[PDB]
C-alpha cells in the first residue's frame, strides 16, 4: 500500500493515481468533503435522528502520521432509527474539510462508526475560534510525542458526546472517506452549529497536525439534507 | 466494447467483470435501481421541482439490442430549479427496474436528460395493468423489426409528456445508469403514481424487449426523498 499525504506528488490531486486500490479518489461521483451551502440545503420532515450510547473509557490515543486518532473500545454505538453502528474512533483535521459557503473552519472532527455489514456512518463536528474547550484540553495534555505509538492512559476518561454542540441540527448526505482509498457508501452527518475552542488551542492543534484536509469534492447528483423543516 | 446482456455469463452479476470500463457495475455504492420503500422515504419541504419543456417532433425509433429507444432531436429540455437538462431519449424496461416494497411493475420507462457538463438526470415512469394506453398504442404500431436502424416516421408525432401521470409527486435519489458502464452521478426522479397500460400491451412489450431489467441494488448510505412533506 503506497504512501500518501497532503502535499506534493503524494497529495490529494494524485491519490487516485498512486495505486489501483485508490482509484475511487479520482473516479468517484459521491466524494467527501463537500462545500455546504445552507441556502441550497433541503428541509425534511422525517429524517431519522440518532441516539447516542457511548460509554466512558480509558483514553487510547495515536498519531498515525495522517491525523491524531482516539481509538474507542468495543461497546459504544449510535442508533440511527433503530439501526446500530459501533463507534470505532475519532480524529481531527486542521483546517476543517467541509466548508460553509466556500470557507474552511479552523478544525474539524470525525467520529467514525461501522455496523455489522461494513457500512460506515460518520458524525462531523466543526470548530470555530472562541471560548476555551475544556473537553479538548483534557485530550491535548496527552498529545503523543511519538509517531505511530498507541499510548494508553487508563485514568483519563473523555466522553465523546462532550464534543457535541448544544444545537442538535445537522446536515446529512451520502459520501465517502476523505482519505485513501476514499471508499464510498458513507453516511455523513455534519452538525450545523460549530463548537468553540480557543485560538491558542486551535493553533496548537494545527501546529501539531499540520494541514491534513482534503479539498472539497463535487456535489454532483446529491441532495444536501437538513434534519429540520423549512 | 464488450457484449453484455441480461442472462448468463453476460448477465448483470458479471457486468463488472466483463471489462475495466464496466467496473463501477461491481464497485459502486450508489447504483440503480433500488427497491423503493415508501415507509423509509423522507418527506421534504424544499426539494427542487422541475418544469417540462418538450416539443413535438417526428418519431425516430431504434431497437439497439438492449432496449426500445425513442430519440429526441435537440430542443426539448427540463429545468430543475432553473438548471437545464436536454432530453436525449426515452426507452423501456420490462419488467420494471425499480421495485415498490420488493415488487416489480410490469414495465418501466426512462426519460434521459443531459446538461452541458455531462450531468445526467433521469425521470422514471412506472406502468401498471389497467386502461389501454393510447400514447403507448401509437408507439407500438411502429416497433422496429430491425436491429440498430433508426426508423424515422415524419408524420407520427408523440409528445413525451403524455406519458406523465396526473399526480406529479415523485421520489428522488442519487444513482447510476442501470446498464454498463453503470456511470454514477445520475439525478433520479421516479413518479409515485404509475400510469396504466392494458394487459395485452404490457405482454407484447415484454415479448418484444425480453427481460431487460437490472436487479435492485443496495441503498447503502443513501436517503430516499419524497418531493412533498409529511
Ligand atoms: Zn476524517
Ligand atoms: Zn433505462
Amino acid at each position: 500500500p503506497p504512501h500518501w499525504g497532503y502535499f506534493g506528488e503524494e497529495g490529494p490531486q494524485y491519490w487516485g493515481e498512486l495505486a489501483p486500490e485508490f482509484s475511487t479518489c479520482k473516479t468517484g461521483k459521491n466524494q467527501s468533503p463537500i462545500n455546504l451551502k445552507p441556502q441550497t440545503a433541503v428541509g425534511t420532515t422525517s429524517l431519522p435522528g440518532f441516539d447516542v450510547y457511548y460509554r466512558e473509557t480509558a483514553l487510547k490515543l495515536i498519531n498515525n502520521g495522517h491525523t491524531l486518532q482516539v481509538n474507542i473500545p468495543l461497546g459504544s454505538y449510535i442508533k440511527i432509527n433503530g439501526h446500530r453502528y459501533e463507534l470505532l474512533q475519532y480524529h481531527f483535521h486542521t483546517p476543517s474539510e467541509h466548508q460553509r459557503d466556500g470557507f474552511n473552519y479552523p478544525m474539524e472532527m470525525h467520529l467514525v462508526h461501522k455496523d455489522g455489514d461494513g457500512n460506515l456512518a460518520v458524525i462531523a463536528i466543526l470548530f470555530q475560534e472562541g471560548e476555551e474547550n475544556e473537553t479538548l484540553a483534557k485530550l491535548m495534555s496527552f498529545l503523543p510525542q511519538t509517531l505511530k505509538k498507541q499510548e494508553i492512559h487508563e485514568s483519563v476518561k473523555i466522553h465523546p458526546a462532550k464534543f457535541f454542540p448544544a444545537d442538535k441540527k445537522f446536515y446529512k448526505y451520502s459520501g465517502s472517506l476523505t482519505t485513501p482509498p476514499c471508499s464510498e457508501g458513507v453516511y455523513w452527518m455534519v452538525f450545523k452549529q460549530p463548537i468553540q475552542a480557543s485560538v491558542t488551542q486551535l493553533e496548537k492543534m494545527h501546529e501539531y497536525l499540520g494541514s491534513n484536509a482534503r479539498p472539497v469534492q463535487r456535489q454532483n447528483a446529491r441532495t444536501l439534507l437538513k434534519s429540520w423543516p423549512d
